[PDB]
């Protein structure tokens, strides 16, 4: 009838590389969907979900795990800054909009081999009964004049998550049962900064942890299309046959963390960065490179890398 | 015809705990809407609501007093809070929106194969009736009004007040359904107040909001009793999912006693969301076999003073302090 | 063919009490209609309304006064905060919006299941009528004009007098019923003017508020009559409401002397509210009975000097000293 | 064909006093109008309004003259304070609004003989193309004197109008290009010359108009076609009373509009409409039971019905 | 198939009295207009517009000068305050609403199609288009000030070349000629945005407009002022006649002022003209047949002193 507990992290460590608890929450929250709604009328309506906030730093899975869970769960999902608010209403409304394209595609499917009610209302059931929600940078909105700016948002967000109304171009659905999923750095507020009011309708509070040289090693080659899964598959179109070193690998990700410590650490996308930088002069040649075989090796990423730029600060402006 | 004072504070008691004064204000509340309406026609529409503000500390039972009153009664409600408007119509626009899907679902049903209703309605007396539902019955619960209270950029929230003052006070708001009239919506108002007194709102409102009821902290040992005796309470809902992984669940009054002299605990210690906390601490106990129980088929778990008072694990408390101490 | 100056007025004494000054400005305003009108064309056209002020204190009738003379005159009525424009064509739009309701529910209920009403109407008619009764006898309420007088951020205030001129001045402005002329609407503007004069407001207003009229505090020995002697009064009401569950209830003068000497207490001794306060503490004194009067039917309360008494309990008021005083 | 500068006038003195200028100033103005579009093609259309902005008092004639003109030319006429704007295009909008009430008004008269809506928008259109008066009140308070070039702008948001532009209504396009306008203002603390240039030269005919004297509102008392007076006499007339108001009467109501608009804020001539109704109190509420007799309103009346002054407050609480 | 750049100067000589360097720029420009569009496909579309900038003081025909080139071009033409913007794509909407009626207005006599004729008026705006941004100087630099060189910024795509939407389809600024003035009396044109700089190209400068110049727009212009009022007193009945010491009387006058005011360029005569005919201008019309010799003692009458002299004194110590 539907994945499980320990079955949907399975599932999630296909893509995501690390952050556990993590992974478990959504899932004992992805679980309790099924669990509920397989309960008498009276309950079936009384229990509500219960909303997670991730904590962590910044790129190392809040969103992936939030997305994918979705994914898995083929449930309509949104994601929101929260700070985008400084019509809140409209999460609700994109939702929906999303519900439909769902549902829709998944009714030409069977429909091939209609009507427009059955679809509306079978797309509000999907928002109104799985539909995910994940308010990026909630730790923003947060405190610390022009601040009841921000700890308004909250305020503007509670009948949502407090379960209410909005009207949609397709009906009326409920928040009620919308799972919520906030995250947030929160290096300057404490999570229990937020309103009383929301701080108690974001129960689960989950941590992610930084990501390590080690860790990129990982999701550098492991993850269902990883990076280094992509270009080979890339170069290969343009006929150009690569492979990558263990200590190539060891040494790409090395340097991506290298970096991160050294400057602005924007997580896991400094692989993307770092690959694109070495998957430089392959990517233009690549094309009438037709048949080679490129062996990527530690001295490979090692020259094609070169020089990290640090310590610009200092002099110019110390004494 | 209707129920009665006592008797809606009995269907009450059902789910809320404690928040006595408060339940029997609401009681004679909607039962002054049955003697109304039962008068002769100059007084019948001479005689309106009497108001109430509920003053108390956070989430104790205030709006699900509300929400439920208007449950019992089969009325049009709805939920704003003060500081969304710093338009105002919309709050009894809405409401009429909301008594449309009863008065609808009211003759969809137990008025009475899915293209089966459709002339035998009447589209142009629903709505009418939708109206009476909303001019007749309707109670809206204004929240945290308490903050568009007073304490420059203040005239934007002591300006709310007069915005509101035409529903309260009276007045007809155009739906897409028609119009409808404020003059006998039935109005909960609610705040805090740990800043402003009620006596800061303008009189004019002041006046309109007559009754005054205060809701009480939750303690522990209210906490306990949350915890078990309301319709689908806590512990009622986790038995019940646990159930359906097949395993099956059972709390030991110490342990309820200990869940709760917990959520108290932290709520003291730190920032009390009242009765939220229960929630958040079901949550945290309930954590391990939420994940397990689906493979864990069968067996039944004994949640005890012990189970809970590790499940929860130690204290931590005044983070503060030193860093800014000297 | 309609009321007259000393007529209307007994018509006003029926449900306020005192402020006779103002009813007579009210009265003659609203004969000076029946004698235009019933001019020839040229000066039918030309003499102009004489608009009120009314000054006074917290609720001592400014509004029942204008909503009663509008009531017995069957005038589209509507009062608005002079505030709520710190779009102001919307309170003409807003009269002419009452003005079908009122002629709609007026040639339905006069000239005459529900299939032998699309008879007669010709809804292009009803409309020509409506934005007559506009026209023709509109009655304005500008409620708190003095906030809107002046005392940076105060020409935003002294600024929707100059967009109230149009309206006052006459102007046309339209709804969604055609257009209607506010030349002839007639206006009434109150305010209790603590600070600012009504000689603060724009002179091209000044003028047009030709009638100034001065309404009086309520006082103890008032409130004893607005608690007994109005139509429809608030004894009068509980009584005919205590009556539906069936108990039989009472008030004695020394009662009433009681009640009313404790609203104006309490209005004394923190936010005077009026007579509102009248409306307060009796649905504090009903308390009880109010609740149990279902289940005590039968029974008769005598609700006298010592009942009152008990019932209210004490009042607070030094609140203020210490804290702020050395 | 179309009345004249010196006939204007004429009409004009029939419900102003005094303001004599003025009136000349808008008789010229409204002449101007049937002379060109008397002229051929090239000229018929290069010609342009001489617009006018009239300097005064409150309350001396400014609007009536303006009002009255359009209405004695059967022209549309729109109203705006200048500080409305502190959309613009409304008012050309509201302008043309009217000319269709105006031209469906006088086309139901004309279709009594015995319509065709796709000519008559395209009829309003010319008339508020070729006879419209806008008249733009107190636009010295638009004037100069930060926060200030958010009224130096509403000038240059009126210029396209003034200066001709098209604007879109709900009728069709219509062109400012040849709309008179009427700018007014006390001007007590800027001097018209204290507008943007654009426009300081788009109001070439400057008239001014005086403050009324006590003599002047003797006159507005009942001379105009329908003065105060001549309203509270057909207005008792109707509950049976017969009322008479001597010159005496007259010249002492007016006296004490006067003495009162000096002492304190001079509204100019509201002051009557005041003071009458003050005076024709007791009457007015009487009136109803007090049929046939009838009231003589002399000097005596007048001085008692009114009583005394409040005319030096200040000082005292104030004053050191 | 088209005027030329001698020829359309002389076209403007009719309505505007000096003021030469301005009229050539717009001359090459609605020259430079057929020239291209003459070319071949690759080029007839590379080639862009070469925009002018005309720097100069109030009143002295920058405007009528740009207002004129549309006229005898018969091109879709519009003019903006620069500040107006303190929706910008509405320029181009409003332009394309009135090539609208100029495409209108010749479909009709052509008849003595809905599709046809918005893309037919669509080209119009798209090939001839001339929008005339006014006071550009004002939205000029010199906080509060990037809400200005804000406008700039705004203006770029319109004058750089985009499309926007219109109730009548798409258009595209691409070939619209754009002509902004601007006084120019504290910022320099060197003070607007570069991308915005380069933009327009052709400076031009107009001047002052002098006593002499006044005798001249006072009554050579197709239309002028005398030329107007005597068409006008003619209806009332009246022949009217101005002497040349009466014109150069009547200018001499409108400069004197300018020079000792607010100086509003040629406005002034509309001013002093409806100050001298003041006068006859009522009594015009039962003054019927009688012809009025307006020679320098009338207009010298007429007008009767005003020298400055109201600063000072209350202001200095
Ligand atoms: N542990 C990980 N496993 C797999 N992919 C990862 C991991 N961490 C980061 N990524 C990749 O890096 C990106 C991180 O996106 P994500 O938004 O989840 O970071 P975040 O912590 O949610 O950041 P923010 O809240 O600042 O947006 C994704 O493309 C994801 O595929
Ligand atoms: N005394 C109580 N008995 C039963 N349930 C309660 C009680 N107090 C709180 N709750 C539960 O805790 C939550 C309290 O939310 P609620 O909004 O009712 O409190 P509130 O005081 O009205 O809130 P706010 O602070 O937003 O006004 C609800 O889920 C309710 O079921
Ligand atoms: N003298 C009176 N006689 C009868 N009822 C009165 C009297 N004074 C007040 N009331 C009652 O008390 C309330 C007074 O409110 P009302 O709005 O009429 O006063 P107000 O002068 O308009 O106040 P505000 O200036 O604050 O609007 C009404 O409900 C009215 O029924
Ligand atoms: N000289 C006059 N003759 C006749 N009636 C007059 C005269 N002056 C004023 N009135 C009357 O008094 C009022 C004068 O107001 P008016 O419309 O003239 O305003 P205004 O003088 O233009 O002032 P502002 O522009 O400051 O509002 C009108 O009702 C008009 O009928
Ligand atoms: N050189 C001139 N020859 C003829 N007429 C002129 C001349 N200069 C100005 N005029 C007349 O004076 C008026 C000037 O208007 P114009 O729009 O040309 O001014 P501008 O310099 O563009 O002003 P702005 O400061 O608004 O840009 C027009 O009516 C025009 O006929």
């Amino acid at each position: 009838s539907e994945m499980t507990p320990r079955e949907i992290v399975s599932e999630l460590d296909q893509h995501i590389i690390g952050q556990a608890d993590a992974k478990r929450a959504v899932a004992i929250a992805l679980r309790n969907r099924w669990r509920r709604m397989q309960l008498q009328e009276p309950l079936r309506h009384e229990v509500t979900p219960k909303n997670i906030l991730m904590i962590g730093p910044t790129g190392v899975g809040k969103t992936e795990i939030a997305r994918r869970l979705a994914k898995l769960a083929n449930a309509p999902f949104i994601k929101v800054e929260a700070t985008k608010f400084t019509e809140v209403d409209s999460i609700i409304r994109d939702l929906t909009d999303s519900a439909m394209k769902l549902v829709r595609q998944q009714e030409i499917a069977k429909n091939r081999a209609i009507n427009p009610e059955e679809l509306k209302q079978k797309a509000i059931d999907a928002v109104e009964q799985n539909g995910i929600v994940f308010i990026d940078e909630i730790d923003k909105i947060c405190k610390k004049g022009a601040d009841v700016s921000r700890e308004g948002v909250q305020r503007d967000l509670l009948p949502l998550v407090e379960g209410s109304t909005v009207s949609t171009k397709h009906g009326m659905v409920k928040t009620d049962h919308i799972l919520f999923i906030a995250s947030g750095a929160f290096q300057v507020a404490r999570p229990s900064d937020l309103i009383p009011e929301l701080q108690g309708r974001l129960p689960i509070r989950v941590e992610l942890t930084a990501l390590s040289a080690a860790d990129f090693e990982r999701i550098l080659t492991e993850p269902h299309a990883s990076l280094t899964e992509q270009y080979k598959a890339l170069m290969a179109t343009e006929g150009v046959n690569i492979a990558f070193t263990t200590d190539a690998v060891k040494k790409i990700a090395e340097a991506a963390f290298r970096v991160n410590e050294k400057t602005e650490n924007i997580g896991a996308r400094r692989l993307h960065t770092v690959m694109e930088r070495l998957m430089d002069k392959i990517s233009f040649s690549a094309s009438d490179m037709n048949g080679q075989t490129v062996n990527i090796d530690a001295a490979y990423v090692a020259d094609a890398l070169g020089e990290v730029v640090e310590n610009e600060d200092l002099s110019r402006f110390i004494l």
